[PDB]
């Protein structure tokens, strides 16, 4: 689908939600452990092209928050469903 440009704020520059979505996608997909260091995960996504789509500072920011939520999720009983 994805028919009809939602409303790209820019002309030829993907929106924040767009680029941000990409990075987050690989972050979870690649399997970026939460209880790990930015160094390890970094190299794990360093050879990735999408990694050059977002700023250097953001990458870390979005990563930190992503890990926080990934860790807290534990508090919950679990993904188990009856």
């Amino acid at each position: 689908g994805s028919s009809g440009s939602s409303g790209a704020r820019e002309r030829a520059i993907v929106p924040l939600e767009a680029r941000m979505k990409q990075f987050k996608d690989m972050l979870l997909e690649r399997g970026v452990s939460a209880f790990s260091t930015w160094e390890k995960e970094l190299h794990k996504i360093v050879f990735d092209p999408r990694y050059l789509l977002l700023n250097p500072k953001e990458r870390k920011q979005v990563f930190d928050q992503y890990v926080k939520t990934r860790a807290e999720e534990e508090r919950r009983s679990g993904p188990s469903s009856g």
